């Protein structure tokens, strides 16, 4: 069957830490007072929660309230334990309180408020320097959570809040996050389609922190090439075909052969034979201001089929792409 895999970094973090650190099912939730929070407006509804702008009337400060839907309400201890474990970490959203919503009868997580800059303005106007700056801030959050034995598993632009006036970034929505335990087989039905790593698309369950690095590469490629999303699959199968049209089929077969993975036979009629493309094929006069040899080299080291061959977050921080960033 499949060849086992383990991360090349941070394998032992959940062994070295006490059981109370990762055994989220044993965690006893300390409930706060729902009456301290006044809901102001609904910001959005996803498939697992409804999010609101609210005011903490005990200190008059703005907060964000995430009310979990009953479907996500089962694995709430996992999200709470992860958020408490990571609290105070660089660029990690701060969990301020946990209350019982009187209407839904479900847990409601209260977060610090971020004065978000409009998402379309950021995509359309961040400069080459700003993209490097914010990519470095995301790496700080990813290396921190990985070093803490946690994989986010849903890295995408919707889950990164930026307050551009204060050069402030937060990695949010830890609802799909999981503790990394070497040898554990995880659910491949994680991350949004355009950010899913090849390991998820070929149904390889023994993945690790490196899944986050593929997702980060998809964000970078979209941003620098002005191509939203970069890998535009119609469904999860066409998603791998879109990746293979760029990275090539030969390296895909080398990857599946290394791990003794067998592709779903439905790929026989859709995958084809594709050469690896040079990253310069995606450069044009409308994105040249965002591209550099360093950007392409960095992207090349994230977007690799072999999850064990991608840059780790800490190695990525010393890449030449970030030399221009004020540290
Ligand atoms: C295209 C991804 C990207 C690549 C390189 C550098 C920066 C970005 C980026 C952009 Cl342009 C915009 C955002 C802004 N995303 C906002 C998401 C958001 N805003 C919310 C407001 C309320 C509730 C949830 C929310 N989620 C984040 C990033 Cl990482
Ligand atoms: C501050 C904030 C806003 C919206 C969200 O969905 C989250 C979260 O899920 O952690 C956090």
């Amino acid at each position: 069957g499949p060849v086992p895999s383990r991360a090349r970094v941070y394998t032992d973090v959940n062994t070295h830490r006490p059981s109370e650190y990762w055994d989220y099912e044993s965690h006893v939730v300390e409930w706060g007072n729902q009456d301290d929070y006044q809901l102001v407006r609904k910001l959005g509804r996803g498939k697992y929660s409804e999010v609101f702008e609210a005011i903490n009337i005990t200190n008059n400060e703005k907060v964000v309230v995430k009310i979990l839907k009953p479907v996500a309400a089962a694995k709430i201890k996992r999200e709470i334990k992860i958020l408490e474990n990571l609290r105070g970490g660089p660029n990690i959203i701060t969990l301020a309180d946990i209350v019982k919503d009187p209407v839904s009868r479900t847990p409601a997580l209260v977060f610090e408020h971020v004065n978000n800059t409009d998402f379309k303005q950021l995509y359309q106007t961040l400069t080459d320097y700003d993209i490097r700056f914010y990519m470095y801030e995301i790496l700080k959050a990813l290396d921190y959570c990985h070093s803490m034995g946690i994989m986010h598993r849903d890295v995408k632009p919707h889950n990164v809040m930026i307050d551009h006036e204060h050069r402030k970034l937060r990695l949010i929505d830890w609802g799909l996050a999981e503790f990394y335990h070497p040898g554990q087989e995880y659910n491949v039905r994680v991350a949004s389609r355009y950010f899913k790593g090849p390991e998820l698309l070929v149904d390889y369950q023994m993945y690790d922190y490196s899944l986050d690095m593929w997702s980060l590469g998809c964000m970078l490629a979209s941003m620098i090439f002005r191509k939203e999303p970069f890998f535009h699959g119609h469904d999860n199968y066409d998603q791998l075909v879109r990746i293979a049209k760029v990275l090539g089929t030969e390296d895909l077969y080398d990857y599946i052969d290394k791990y003794n993975i067998e592709l779903d036979p439905r790929f026989n009629d859709i995958l084809g034979r594709h050469s690896r493309k040079r990253w310069e094929r995606f450069v044009h006069s409308e994105n040249q201001h965002l591209v550099s040899p360093e950007a392409l080299d960095f992207l090349d080291k994230l977007l690799r089929y072999d999850h064990q061959s991608r840059l780790t977050a800490r190695e990525a921080m010393e890449h030449p792409y970030f030399y221009t960033v004020v540290k």
